[PDB]
DNA sequence: CAATATCCCGAGTACATGCACAGGATGTATATATCTGACACGTGCCTGGAGACTAGGGAGTAATCCCCTTGGCGGTTAAAACGCGGGGGACAGCGCGTACGTGCGTTTAAGCGGTGCTAGAGCTGTCTACGACCAATTGAGCGGCCTCGGCA
């Protein structure tokens, strides 16, 4: 009936005290600024 | 002496208190723990002692009238007591906050290595501030010149 029930653990706060569902957008972006971008590349920031 | 008042004693009066009860949360109890700091050891400083001397101050006195102190002052209200007004006092209910419980997830503490901020260094090296002295100013009091009011 329903599409699925054995849903995967994508990243929620089961394993520790950290923020509940997932990182906020600012924290995501702080991890995107680490990548090997080059001077012509489109981006979100 | 009369009068308003405080004091005192017994009847009658709700509930307050001290108690008994169920039960729950925490104080105990044991074992373990490192580490606070106790204790022991010297380090080196100032707290103290101890002298010589001036000059600042302190103590003393003398003279005295300022200020306090007192009496007697004249003037007006806080108190006394009453009349007199409204206002502090005793019940019915709403629902809003406070509490309290749930699951909310933010941040701190800790232990990590790196490093630059600060706080003890100088004779730093001077020179603001510290006396030292001079000079200006105002004010006050004392002489001295000059119109006029009461007296011969």
């Amino acid at each position: 009936k329903d599409p699925n029930f054995v849903h995967s653990g994508h990243g929620g706060a089961v394993a520790g005290k950290k923020n509940r569902t997932w990182k906020n957008l600012k924290q995501i972006l702080a991890s995107e600024r680490a990548l090997p971008w080059q001077l012509n590349d489109p981006n979100y920031f």
